[PDB]
Formats: C-alpha cells, structure tokens, sequence
C-alpha cells in the first residue's frame, strides 16, 4: 500500500509537470525526488541515512562518510553517456536513503540523460533480471549496465507511453506487481 | 624479489624496535608502516592512492572520497575487540594504497589490539583460506573474521616466535612462499 501510494506520487510527478522543477544531477535533486515519491509514507523521505546497509553481498557507502561521498559524487561530469552512467553507478553505491533508492535514482538518471543527451531510458523494454544483474556488477565493471541501457535509449523523452510504462517497470524492479 | 626485500624490512621493523615508534590506530601510522615495508620498492610507498581498485567482486572505497573516508575511519573507537575489528574492517574497505594493504594493515591491527587489549593475533595459527574468506565477507558481516581471530589471540605480545612466524604467515596470505 506504501508502494501503491508512491506509484501514484511518481505518476503525479510527471503528469503535473513538477518533474520539470527538480534540480538535475545533484544530491538535493535526488532528495527532492525521494521526498516527492515517499513524503508521508516513509518517515525518512528526503533524508540521508545514518545507518549502514548492504544487499546481496555488497555493503553500500558507509554512513559515517556518506555525506562527504555525495559532495564528490554530485560534482562528477555529465557530458557523455559513459560519464553519466559512471555518475549513476557511484550514486547507486552511495545508496543515500534507507529505502526507495532504486526508484528515485532511476528518475534522477533520466533527468541527467535528458538534460545532456536529450534521451531517456525506455525502461519498459529493460528486463528486470538483466537490469538487477547489471546493477549488482556495476561497482566492479559497468559494461553489463552500459550494454543494457545504451540499447534502450529513446529521444522521445515526453511520450506518455514511454514515461508511464517506464514508471510501471521501474516499480516492478522493486517487486511491485 | 620486491616481496623478499619487503619481508626483510618487516623483520627489521620488529628486530630494531622501530615498531614501537609507529603511531597507533591512525591513518598516518598505517602510512608509516607501508613506507617502512615498501620504501624504495614501490614508488607509491606511504602514499594514498588516486586510482580505483577492486578484488574478487568488491570495489574498495572510491579514490575521490578516500581521504575523507580515512579521516572518519581513524576516529573510530578502539576499546573492545569488537570495536577494533570493526575499525580494521573499515580500514580494509578503504584499502588506501595500490598494493601492500593486507600486510601493512595487519601490522596496524596488531598495534591497536596490543595497545588496547594487550594482545595480538597469533597469525601462524590462522589459516590462509579461512582468513581470506573471512576478509572477503567482512563488509557484509564480520562474524567469520571475529570467530577466526578471537580464537587466535595471544597475550605473549613480544615473543620472537609469534612475531616472526606471524610475519611469515602474513606474507604467505599474499602468495609469498
Ligand atoms: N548487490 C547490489 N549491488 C549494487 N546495487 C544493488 C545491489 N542490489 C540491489 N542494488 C540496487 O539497489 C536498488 C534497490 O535499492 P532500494 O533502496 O531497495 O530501492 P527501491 O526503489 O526500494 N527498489 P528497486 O525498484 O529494486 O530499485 C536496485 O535498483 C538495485 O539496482
Ligand atoms: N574481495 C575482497 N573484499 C574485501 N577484502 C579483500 C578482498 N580480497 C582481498 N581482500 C583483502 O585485501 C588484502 C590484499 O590487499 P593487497 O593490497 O593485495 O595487500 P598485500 O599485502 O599486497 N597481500 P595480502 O598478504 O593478501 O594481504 C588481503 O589481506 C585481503 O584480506
Ligand atoms: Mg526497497
Ligand atoms: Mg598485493
């Protein structure tokens, strides 16, 4: 039900045009996204975590230096696809919230791609299994992730079907329907 | 041959008493150890790396925020075995040099244990296979490492056989003889 309400928030972010007022490629902008999706649902919406977390055998950036890491991550360049993916990979390693990192940071990635390349990821055609494998591998080698995403870019960045079917797939990655 | 010369340096560190002049539990003290073992052998002896490195599927702390991470890691408490191991685990995640992290940081760990608990690890009885597995797991859960090391502590901290057979085993962990 938390997931269902945040899915409505995600849809409203785009329907309302509020997506166009989110700061692009910064820590604050990621926090804006997270606050929009999870405000009133998670107590920690928008807030940088103070606890440590791991998933599938990988420990995300230690909370004691997470703030410092985010200051450096947000300054990374965004000129090319390769640089943008590298920045995304580091933001994923940071994993700045207790929950909802995946959904918020994918929206954050699309904004950076859209601003710098005039493209976004056509998530509806990006397999859950291949996406999750590629993300798990990305800290060591982002080849899997680059191969996957580059083949699924679209320049039709405001198309309703791409946007809304993409949001649905994004939520599916986290286990919702 | 680099390994053989640094093994002589490691032995001399203890034989000479120079070990007693190394700063305990700090980043600078780890750099002193590394400089002592590898000075004149690696160009980067004592120097915090600027490149990224991974091993066995784990990416060590990103070079762009490594300095910041080390400032926080060195401030971690050292009062109990559990705290000391937690500090060691984070220093291993930092992996501040291009090479020689294992050998230098194990000496660094013994100094912290010796200062705070009046014990050191009896490395000669600590299996290579179990040690390397336990270190690989430690970022997610340090249970393996704690179980292994706690069973192999000794209060005979200046005993020549414990020290020199321990150095030999430490070098063996890295693949030397
Ligand atoms: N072992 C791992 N290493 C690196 N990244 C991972 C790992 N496991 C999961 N991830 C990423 O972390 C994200 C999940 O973080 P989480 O805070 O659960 O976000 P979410 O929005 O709640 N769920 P999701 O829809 O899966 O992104 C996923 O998008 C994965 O790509
Ligand atoms: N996948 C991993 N995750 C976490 N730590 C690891 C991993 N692989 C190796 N290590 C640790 O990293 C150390 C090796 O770092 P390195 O810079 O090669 O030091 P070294 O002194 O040259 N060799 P060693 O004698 O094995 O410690 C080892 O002591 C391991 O315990
Ligand atoms: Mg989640
Ligand atoms: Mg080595």
């Amino acid at each position: 039900s938390i997931d269902e309400q945040s899915l409505h928030n995600a849809r409203r972010l785009f329907e309302s045009g509020d997506i166009d007022r989110i700061e692009v490629g910064t820590t604050a902008g990621l926090q804006q996204i997270h606050r929009y999706l999870f405000g009133g649902l998670y107590d920690f919406a928008g807030q940088i975590r103070e606890d440590n977390i791991s998933k599938g055998g990988f420990r995300f950036a230690n909370a004691m230096y997470l703030k410092e890491a985010l200051v450096k991550i947000e300054q990374m360049p965004e000129r090319t696809f390769e640089e943008i993916i590298a920045k995304y990979v580091e933001m994923n390693i940071a994993h700045p919230f207790l929950e909802g990192n995946g959904r918020s940071t994918r929206i954050w990635l699309d904004l950076v791609l859209k601003k710098n390349l005039k493209k976004v990821v056509n998530w509806q055609n990006v397999s859950k299994t291949l996406y999750l494998q590629a993300m798990e591998r990305s800290p060591v080698n982002d080849l899997e992730l680059r191969f996957l995403l580059k083949d699924n870019l679209t320049d039709d960045v405001d198309n309703r079907e791409i946007i809304f079917k993409g949001i649905e797939q994004s939520y599916y990655y986290g286990g919702y329907e």
